[PDB]
């Protein structure tokens, strides 16, 4: 069976700071001489101009501790971009690269600058994570890692009225364009993640379980089209997916064929125990664990 | 309702590779101690039947070299070596300056610990586990992972509880605690032992259906009840582990209003199947949430 993994904290860790603006705090990611948050605690709530409250920030407005003095602050999208005068002295190798719907990464929980807990989630086609964030994590960081560069690509926002969460990427684009002010907000129905789904069956097929499993294909083109209509994702391959095709001799149109099926009910039958579809697994994830 | 992980900072700092003749894995660095799985004394010849008192004899703090690639990187001499249990001590010339305050506690089943999974030394992965009720743990670990340590934090004190031994079969593994006892009593050499049936963790099946409860999925509540000590009494035969009441549960109960004793009467109808629903996304009972995970995520 398949388990949630988080990468390693401690890179991420030594660059949480606290960032407080009058009454406001939240958490801020230091690296380099720059110190990233959202832009949400310049605001002393239901419609502010962000604009206009640039302007009003002055040499002091912003208080950064790192458990750093601010000397001239910018607004990137829904993000501030905060210089201070010390480089943070263990800043990662890092980039700045947007997450797409399906792709894992890692979240660095922080309350008040302090980190508390790291899980991993999938980005939700309906651009919303299902994570766990309690008052305080406004500017939490997820990330990935390949090799030792870590790709930031996630700082904390907000709760919608759900349970779901969502935020920004760095570029200072809020994921599902949510606006970053407290009015209600309802997102997009959610959809599964197609890909994830194929390397769930792609797992079972690796443990044994293989039933679904018939010569009959549905080509990419034409799961797509029915995808639209089903609540599927589009499906795209990758070189993660040929892999398990290679190792498993079964190939994608299979499974998008047995996804249809499967999709009216799994007859009488399981699934690595379950009768419900997982697409919370990527290939990535199948790949390295089996 | 998520797996969350103590953030592994604390513990990368700690993690040593540690190498001796052919044999080479993962090792915690405490002040002037380096522990780590006497396995690592073992020859290829002996591999299943290794006489670690004899073995020892035949090392010198010569055998051991120890290094730290992470972080600032390694300049360790062993300067003295002894055996505990299942675990090597080894004593190094430079305390670890990034030492976290610490102690060592074995941990009871359906307990949940942090684990960071290593590789030569390096760390590469985080997630959490339960201590399951047949003394193994269902983590994802590859070869390369003996050594790899599992804890808990409290305050600013890390409890370490876990250092990696064995894959028993697939997916099934086992370790020591500090003390140097191997969880289960398996054997540290390359043979097949076979374990105990496992059980659900009740108590944390009790958890979870109070988490649901919360988020409003609630159909599996009836009036019915069942008593805790007539739950047990069926517990024992349907491969459960006895209900033991905590104060954390207690908390689930009051917010709810839904007492203990009609989930246990659930949780009867439940192991039967759950039809065609599910419970928060899910279709079979899960049992790797402790009452205080639930209380601390959910609130
Ligand atoms: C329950 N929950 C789960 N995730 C979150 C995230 N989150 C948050 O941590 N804080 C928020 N509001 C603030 C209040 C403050 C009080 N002080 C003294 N300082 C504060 C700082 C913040 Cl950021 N919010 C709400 C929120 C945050 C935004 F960034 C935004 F644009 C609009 C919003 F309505 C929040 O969702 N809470
Ligand atoms: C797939 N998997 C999941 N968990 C594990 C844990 N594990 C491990 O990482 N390594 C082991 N054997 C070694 C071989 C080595 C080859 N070199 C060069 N160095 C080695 C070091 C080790 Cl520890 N084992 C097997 C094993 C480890 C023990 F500690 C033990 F007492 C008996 C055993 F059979 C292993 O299970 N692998």
């Amino acid at each position: 069976g398949l388990v949630k993994m988080s990468h390693p904290s401690g890179d991420v860790e030594a660059c949480m700071v606290q960032v407080t603006c009058g009454s406001m705090t939240l958490n801020g990611l230091w690296l380099d001489n720059t110190v990233w948050c959202p832009r949400h605690v310049m605001c002393p709530l239901s419609d502010p101009n962000y604009d206009a409250l640039l302007i009003s920030m002055t040499n002091h407005s912003f208080s950064v501790q790192k458990h750093l003095r601010v000397v001239g602050h910018a607004m990137q999208g829904t993000l501030l971009k905060l210089t201070v005068d010390v480089a943070n002295p263990s800043t990662p190798a890092y980039t700045f690269t947007t997450v797409k719907p399906g792709a894992a990464f890692s979240v660095l929980a922080c309350y008040n600058g302090r980190p508390t807990g790291t899980f991993t989630v999938v980005m939700r086609p309906n651009y919303t994570i299902k994570g766990s964030f309690l008052c305080g994590s406004a500017g939490s960081v997820g990330y990935t890692k390949e090799g030792s560069v870590i790709n930031f690509c996630y700082m904390h926002q907000m709760e919608l009225a759900n349970g779901t969460h969502t935020g920004s990427a760095f570029d200072g684009t809020m994921y599902g364009a949510f606006m970053d002010k407290q009015v209600h907000q309802v997102q997009l129905t959610d959809k599964y993640c197609s890909v994830n789904v194929v390397a769930w069956l792609y797992a079972a097929i690796l443990n044994g379980c293989a039933w679904f499993v018939k010569p009959n294909r549905t080509s990419v083109v034409s799961f797509n089209e029915w995808a639209l209509a089903n609540q599927f994702t589009e499906f795209v391959g990758t070189q993660s997916v040929d892999m398990l095709a290679v190792k498993t001799g079964v190939a994608i149109e299979q499974l998008l064929y047995a996804i249809q099926q499967l999709y009216t009910g799994f007859q009488g039958k399981q699934i690595l125990g379950s009768t419900m579809l997982e697409d919370e697994f990527t290939p990535e994830d199948v790949n390295m664990q089996i």
